[PDB]
This record gives structure tokens, C-alpha cells and sequence, in this order.
RNA sequence: UUAAAAUAGGGCAAGUCCUACUCUCCUUUACAAAGAGAACAUUAUGAUAUGUAAUUGUAUGUUUGAUUGGGGCAAUACUAUAUU
């Protein structure tokens, strides 16, 4: 809706500059990146890529020389592939036992206290706590965060670049 | 002699769809290595090290050829005797 400041002021989204909303849409593990990946607006992104296109049925359309060659399709094909580096976008996966029931175990928030027998565990709450140890221990399995080991997802080097 | 891309020449098992397998990429609770740290023994309750002590962890490797199975062989030969 309406964007506050720190101060608590409204901004207007005229104020805002395009580069600002790019921005927030590139940035990784946001909502915004989530939004342009999976569709901030299915009914009104359909609509407009729809009516920008030539038509939804339209196929091979003359608008009111000679066509590319396969030679130069498979050609260009390779440049772009081994010389330029451009490839596709992929998948974004989520937790499937989340996904299907979001108020079950496997999604977590449980209310119940695993603990018995303390009176101390029912007082601590907390979105962050105290753990002693994790530096040397670890969640278990992955633990560090984002950004923090070389080589992730699309950057593997162990197939190359076009592999993906 | 001049000018034209019609053919030859100048690289091409290609394009779309469906199915199946794999690679890649994510997850850790088990497999091997892990460069990080610990704890312990020894001299001191003050520092440098060596271990036969390491059962902790995070990135890395692997994780669908089961014949490494199943059969058969089963002391009391030979000549006789009795029993169920
Ligand atoms: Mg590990
Ligand atoms: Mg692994």
C-alpha cells in the first residue's frame, strides 16, 4: 500500500525510480524475486503479455525476403550457447510436506513442548535464542547461510557453464 | 566482354511433441575422506610438543551387476542277525 519511512512519512511511487524496483526484484531470496519468478499478478501478467505479443493462438503471423536458415539457426544456436553463455531459467523448489498442509509437523510452528520435566523451557521463547555451541556443532547437515560457499546452483564446476 | 544468385560450390544425423534414463542442483539420519576444532595420557596448575587419545563437525566422494546364493554329498566298509 501506502511506503512509510523510518520517520513514518509517505513516499509517493512517482518518487520511486524504475532502477529502485528492478532492485528489489533482482535481489535473491526475497519476496519481490519470489513475485517475478512464480507471477506477481496471473490474471494481469497474461493480459499484458497477451495483448504485447502477436496473440495467444496466433502462430507464424505476417504482419499487415527470406526467412532465417537452418544453417544460420544452428549456427547462432552456438554462439549464444558457448560464446555468449546465455542459458534458461530453472526451478525454484519448495518444501513439498509444507506446501500440501501448512499446519502440520512438517512445517513446523509446533505449540507442544518436547522437553519434560523443566520449568525453565516453557519461560524462554523467542524467535532467536541462545544455542551454545553452534559454531563448532552446526544446525546439522547445511549451516552456513546464503552467499557463503563458492561454486552454488547455477555456478557448479563440474559440468561447465552451458550444463547448468 | 559486361551484369545477375537459378543450379553446383562454400560445415550440419536438424526443428517440434511424448516417453525413459542420467548429469546438474538441493536435503542429512546411516558410507569413506574432511584441511576445523575439542577432550584424554605425560611434565606445570602457565604458555610452544609427542601420542597407541580422537567415536565432534561444514562444503568432498559414493549410495540399483548379490552365484559371497541355492542344491547334492551325511562315519559304522563286508558277511549276517532282530526289531518296530
Ligand atoms: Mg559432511
Ligand atoms: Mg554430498
Amino acid at each position: 500500500e501506502t511506503i512509510r519511512t523510518i520517520n513514518g512519512v509517505c513516499i509517493p511511487k512517482s518518487m520511486v525510480p524504475p532502477s529502485v524496483v528492478q532492485l528489489a526484484a533482482g535481489q535473491a531470496g526475497s519476496f519481490a524475486a519470489f513475485a517475478q519468478h512464480s507471477g506477481a499478478n496471473a490474471y494481469e501478467e497474461f493480459l499484458t503479455g497477451d495483448a504485447t505479443g502477436s496473440g495467444t493462438f496466433l502462430e507464424a503471423t505476417g504482419s499487415e525476403p527470406r526467412e532465417k536458415s537452418m544453417r544460420r539457426c544452428a549456427l547462432d544456436k552456438v554462439l549464444k550457447r558457448y560464446v555468449a553463455c546465455g542459458r534458461k531459467q530453472r526451478s525454484l523448489h519448495m518444501q513439498a510436506e509444507g506446501y500440501m498442509c501448512p499446519w502440520l509437523a512438517g512445517a513446523g510452528q509446533q505449540a507442544r513442548s518436547a522437553v519434560f520435566g523443566v520449568t525453565r523451557s516453557r519461560a524462554h521463547a523467542g524467535g532467536m535464542e541462545v544455542l551454545k555451541g553452534l559454531k563448532r556443532t552446526g544446525f546439522g547437515g547445511q549451516s552456513y547461510s546464503a552467499r557463503t560457499m563458492k561454486n552454488r546452483g547455477r555456478s557448479t564446476k563440474k559440468t561447465g557453464f552451458w550444463a547448468a
